[PDB]
């Protein structure tokens, strides 16, 4: 299961950890994906994923959008998790880069109550631009199943345990 966690509430953990390395250790029955609305896979977390499934969740992705459209920022698709994880929960959290509602940030979240327990990254976080602080805060307060958040860079990941209300 998952381990070197620090308990951060009931269901909320969290850990300095490369997701991508971690998915392939625990295997999670869900990964969460920081997805955007096409499922384009370049960068950041999504990029990471996508690099480590040889491409696979790409292909499976495009087939996703080529039938069913585009999702919504703040909405989510199940696909397959691949090597990583059972399935993969490919979240869109507002990109405040592109002018997105950080409202929908909690509607983003709320995707993560459909599944009992989950490997994830802090959503809108990184190259999308939120305050990684305020995402931990939406999380703690949105997300009711086990959560278990991997958070890349150290530095972040100290001040992130250091200011937890
Ligand atoms: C690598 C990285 C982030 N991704 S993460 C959540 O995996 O550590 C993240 O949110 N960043 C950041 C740091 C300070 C303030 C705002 C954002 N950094 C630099």
């Amino acid at each position: 299961s998952f381990s070197g966690y620090l308990k951060l509430t009931d269901n909320v953990y969290i850990k300095n950890a490369d997701i991508v390395e971690e998915a392939k250790k625990v295997k999670p029955t869900v990964v969460v994906n920081a997805a955007n609305v096409y499922l384009k896979h370049g960068g950041g977390v999504a990029g990471a994923l996508n690099k480590a499934t040889n491409n696979a969740m790409q292909v499976e992705s495009d087939d996703y959008i080529a039938t069913n459209g585009p999702l919504k920022v703040g909405g989510s698709c199940v696909l397959s998790g691949h090597n990583l994880a059972k399935h993969c929960l490919h979240v869109v959290g507002p990109n405040v880069n592109k002018g997105e509602d950080i409202q929908l940030l909690k509607s983003a979240y709320e995707n993560f109550n459909q599944h009992e327990v989950l490997l994830a990254p802090l959503l809108s976080a990184g190259i999308f631009g939120a305050d990684p602080i305020h995402s931990l805060r939406v999380c703690v307060d949105t997300v009711r199943t086990n959560v278990y958040l991997a958070v890349f860079d150290k530095n972040l990941y100290d001040k992130l345990v250091s200011s937890f209300l």
